[PDB]
């Protein structure tokens, strides 16, 4: 067995308007965790990791996420390519990826300078799982937008532990 909490109806999860690829390029910190597989690991805590947004010629994203983990840096590379409306994707390439059958990106809002909301929902070996991320332009963001987050997250069937907030490190994310 593995026990997860459904993925919510895409009708609970907003788009942001009049979505601009281009401005939302760049290096995204990850401030904030959710998502029915992401679980509060109250001892050694995750570490802030960051995914960096390339628009490439054809306007799909090259998408890069670093990590810090066993003394080095891990670069996870994946293509992000525009589905069916401004700010949603699917991703590319998808037969590279054992047991990926499904794979939905959606921006639920930011305001390119400073924050964003994302939603992802993936079907690996059938099983639905789901996430949203809090990205940060800058490594620290405020309560308000913190609690909005959680806010949301509640809102999408997921409950505190299911919540995190990964600590800020300088290792390959500055
Ligand atoms: O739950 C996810 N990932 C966790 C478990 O496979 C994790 O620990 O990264 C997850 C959910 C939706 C979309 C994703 O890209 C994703 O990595
Ligand atoms: O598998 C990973 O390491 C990963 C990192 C950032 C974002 C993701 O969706 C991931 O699956
Ligand atoms: O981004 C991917 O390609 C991917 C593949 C398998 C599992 C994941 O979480 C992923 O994010
Ligand atoms: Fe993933």
């Amino acid at each position: 067995t593995s026990d997860l909490i459904p993925a919510p109806p895409l009708s609970k999860v907003p788009l942001q308007q009049n979505f601009q690829d281009n401005q939302f390029q760049g290096k995204w910190y990850v401030v904030g965790l959710a998502g029915n597989a992401i679980l509060r690991e109250d001892k050694d805590p995750q570490k802030m990791y960051a995914t960096i947004y390339e628009l490439k010629e054809d306007k799909s994203y090259n998408v890069t996420s670093v990590l810090f983990r066993k003394k080095k840096c891990d670069y996870w590379i994946r293509t992000f390519v525009p589905g069916s409306q401004p700010g949603e994707f699917t991703l590319g390439n998808i037969k590279s990826y054992p047991g990926l059958t499904s794979y939905l990106v959606r921006v639920v809002s930011t305001n390119y300078n400073q924050h964003a909301m994302v939603f992802f929902k993936k079907v690996s070996q059938n099983r639905e799982y789901f996430k949203i991320t809090l990205y940060g332009r800058t490594k620290e963001l405020t309560s308000e937008l913190k609690e909005n987050f959680i806010r949301f997250s509640k809102s999408l069937g997921l409950p505190e532990n299911h919540i995190v907030f990964p600590v800020p490190i300088d290792q390959c994310i500055d």
